[PDB]
């Protein structure tokens, strides 16, 4: 739909960037005030440094999956430079919160809350045929009120026909990609559902980074064996059995995101 009609395009006077809170190769991302009044995050394309279709098609995404668990697009500036206005979000990412004053004095109770929350996010695009592709920690953002939000959209995908095969000379961090997709660049929700499983063990040990010690061509080559990750310091074993079907070797065996949404539910409760 044709910008001097699209619902989302806002004028740019509208908007006002207080703080960066980030600088990139691509750009960066700004907290500023819509309309004097209404804190909004603001992503600006650095000219040049990517196609300004590449970082439009996220908004435009974003436009399709919309939800309380998804961070909410909130508006598009499409002359340049670019702006993809979002939904703020205080605690910022969840990689960082845990590690704060604030994160570190959480219950472990509070950490199952939490994960339920991400997957009850993850069952709606499951259920709207989308993937995400880019599933951790890094990627969560968290709410003032502490509570938490898929974000980050620029890998995500509509898949009427399963499955999505990505370009070939086509790299992903390997140690929270299911198997398959490294292997074959083929991801389906179930390669989510592996992803998920690595955030897991970032959300219960406050943050750390997954397989302690070992480089990417151990983590390949363990999993390989058969070998899953080492129990996490301090995680109960219902939590890790969890993971375990996430890390199931077939992504048919591999669970629902519907399913553990309710299990992580559960787990909650009875804490
Ligand atoms: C701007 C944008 C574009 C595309 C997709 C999304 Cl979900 C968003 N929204 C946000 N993107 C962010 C990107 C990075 C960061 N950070 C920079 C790295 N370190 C911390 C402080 C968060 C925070 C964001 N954010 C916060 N509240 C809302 C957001």
């Amino acid at each position: 739909k044709p910008w001097w009609e699209d619902e989302w395009e806002v004028p740019r006077e509208t908007l006002k960037l207080v703080e960066r809170l980030g600088a990139g190769q691509f750009g960066e991302v700004w907290m500023g005030y819509y309309n004097g009044h209404t804190k909004v995050a603001v992503k600006s394309l650095k000219q040049g440094s990517m196609s300004p279709d590449a970082f439009l098609a996220e908004a435009n995404l974003m436009k399709q999956l919309q939800h309380q668990r998804l961070v909410r697009l909130y508006a598009v500036v499409t002359q340049e430079p670019i702006y993809i206005i979002t939904e703020y979000m205080e605690n910022g990412s969840l990689v960082d919160f845990l590690k704060t004053p604030s994160g570190i004095k959480l219950t472990i109770n509070k950490l199952l809350d939490m994960a339920a929350q991400i997957a009850e996010g993850m069952a709606f695009i499951e259920e709207r045929n989308y993937i995400h592709r880019d599933l951790r920690a890094a990627n969560i953002l968290v709410s003032d009120t502490l509570s938490c939000k898929i974000a980050d959209f620029g890998l995500a995908r509509l898949i009427e026909d399963n499955e999505y095969t990505a370009r070939e000379g086509a790299k992903f961090p390997i140690k929270w990609t299911a198997p398959e997709a490294i292997n074959y660049g083929t991801f389906t929700i179930k390669s989510d559902v592996w992803s998920f499983g690595i955030l897991l063990t970032e959300i219960v040990t406050h943050g750390r980074i997954p397989y302690p010690g070992m480089t990417n061509p151990e983590v390949i080559q363990n999993l390989e064996r058969g070998y899953r990750m080492v129990r996490p310091d301090n995680c109960p074993e219902e939590l890790y059995q969890l993971m375990r079907l996430c890390w199931k070797e077939r992504p048919e065996d591999r669970p629902t995101f519907d399913y553990l949404r309710s299990v992580l539910e559960d787990f909650f409760t009875a804490t």
